[PDB]
């Protein structure tokens, strides 16, 4: 009857893990329905149709306003969808603190019970058994929360010993990951702490000499094990997110969705000539950092700075090359060089430079900034050949941002939709660039995942892969949960049968 009770605790630990897991994964799936034309997919469709209406009538300023309107709706939808996952992750983080608080109350109440059971005084038989009943009750409740090891040696009432004294630590020990929460009559709590203002709770066992044993990566089982696996266990203060975790993995795919959407759209829109182009603020971009190391989506290759006059004729092309050592200073050295051995038209005409290109790092802000201002009578564009240099840095881009939470339309476009162009040459007439953005919705593009894989899909296919992954996780867990219930009921019936 004591052995089946040992099985009941283990059955509870497994069932409460998958039960908490099922509740959280079901909520996430309700937020991310694996259905076409809902949520972001519906906003993405209205966004692409808005590009189609604009490419049909690029001179009508009303279609520019409608396009910017549908783009802001899309980015905001991407912001809110990420905020939904962020809120659930913070909810799990708060549950971790509550569960740890409950674990400590249980352990303290068990250690206090043990002070009577193993105390010097003799207790009435009935009071001793109801204290023992309560301790078994608390032990069983504890198994719903965490995997804990209770090692017990039971007292023999043959007497033949008194007056002696009791060694309570040898009679009862309750441990978590090997560390004694209850050592006989002594209570040792789990400790919570955090370092940044996300209050990413870490779980510690502290020794009497204030030495620290972090358990965040080791604690498993029950509600706490599921909370840790959902939220993430290794927090990173530099990056302000978790290095693992089921929910964290959904957030990273959502960021990778936005990052690719920003990169691939901006790569195309950067090829539309403009009077000047300005990057976003590039946080931490010193002039000596290799570009492929600053942004993992930057690939070796080349892009061409392209110069047009105000009537829309291509006057110039300067090819800038990126390899795995190319820094921003290196980009400037190539831009600010001369040579240019070319043979355009006509009569050896191409002369000097028609742009003022600039990079600057603000040591007080920690941000870098890249600008190319074409001189009056000229426009500048960037046509990339694999690097995503302009797209990742939003040089002449349509979208700003780096992830799902800061994705937005570029401010100069939001503030004046009439600045939107559809043509490569910058004249407010053609539509060869906007047609490329329309076709981009069908194109297999790269998604650089945090796990190290590179998905090659369309935007919609990648997002549906995320909602399918969430549904597949919730279903796989439902199978493990289902067998956990049957095992729990079977063990619970055996426990009831083998008792009173």
């Amino acid at each position: 009857d004591e052995y089946s009770y040992y099985k009941l605790k283990g059955a509870s630990t497994q069932l409460e893990y998958t039960k908490y897991m099922a509740s959280t994964l079901q909520e996430i799936a309700q937020r991310f329905p694996d259905l076409q034309n809902t949520g972001i997919l519906q906003d993405l469709e209205n966004y692409n149709k808005a590009w189609n209406d604009f490419a049909s009538n690029p001179n009508e300023n009303a279609t520019k306003i409608a396009l910017v309107k549908a783009s802001q709706t899309l980015t905001e939808s991407v912001n809110n969808t990420f905020a939904t996952l962020d809120k659930i992750q913070k909810k799990v983080n708060d549950d971790i603190k509550n569960t740890v608080d409950e674990i400590n109350r249980i352990g303290e109440e068990i250690a206090t019970i043990n002070k009577q059971i193993y105390g010097q005084e003799a207790l009435p038989t009935e009071h001793a058994n109801e204290l023992r009943d309560r301790r078994d009750e608390l032990e069983l409740t504890l198994s719903k929360l965490v995997s804990a090891v209770a090692s017990k040696n039971e007292i023999n009432q043959d007497n033949r010993l008194d007056t002696t004294i009791t060694d309570p630590g040898h009679q009862y020990n309750l441990s978590i990951e090997g560390f004694s929460i209850v050592d006989g009559i002594n209570f040792h709590p789990l400790k919570l702490d955090y370092d940044d203002k996300n209050k990413s709770y870490s779980i510690y066992y502290e020794t009497p000499d204030e030495k620290v044993r972090d358990l965040t990566a080791k604690i498993s089982g029950g509600q706490l094990g599921a909370q840790l696996d959902l939220r993430g266990r290794n927090y990173s203060k530099s990056e302000g997110k978790y290095e693992d975790g089921i929910i964290q993995g959904y957030m990273d795919s959502l960021d990778t969705f936005a990052k690719t959407m920003i990169n691939e759209t901006n790569n195309l829109y950067a090829s539309s000539a403009k009077s000047s182009v300005t990057s976003d603020y590039l946080s931490g971009l010193k002039g000596d950092i290799p570009l492929v190391n600053y942004d993992r989506t930057i690939q070796p290759g080349s892009f061409d700075i392209v110069i047009y006059d105000d009537k829309g004729d291509k006057k110039l092309t300067k090819t800038i090359t990126i390899d795995v050592n190319t820094t921003m200073n290196d980009i400037m050295r190539q831009i600010n060089a001369n040579t240019d051995d070319n043979d355009n038209k006509n009569s050896n005409d191409d002369v000097d430079d028609h742009i003022n290109a600039s990079f600057s790092y603000d040591a007080k802000t920690g941000d870098g900034l890249f600008q190319i201002n074409a001189k009056s009578g000229f426009k500048v564009a960037i046509e990339d050949k694999g690097t995503n240099f302009a797209g990742a840095f939003s040089i002449g881009g349509f979208f700003s941002g780096t992830d799902a939470s800061d994705m937005k339309v570029k401010d100069s476009i939001l503030n004046d939709p009439s600045t939107v162009r559809a043509s490569s040459n910058g004249v407010d007439s053609g539509n060869d660039m906007a047609n490329k953005i329309i076709q981009l919705q069908y194109k297999k593009v790269n998604f650089y995942n945090e796990d190290g894989t590179i998905d090659n899909l369309t935007m919609e296919e990648y997002y549906r892969k995320l909602t399918g992954k969430i549904a597949s996780d919730g279903e796989n867990n439902n199978v493990v949960n289902s067998s956990n219930e049957t095992l729990y009921n079977s063990v619970y019936s055996e426990y009831q049968s083998k008792s009173g």
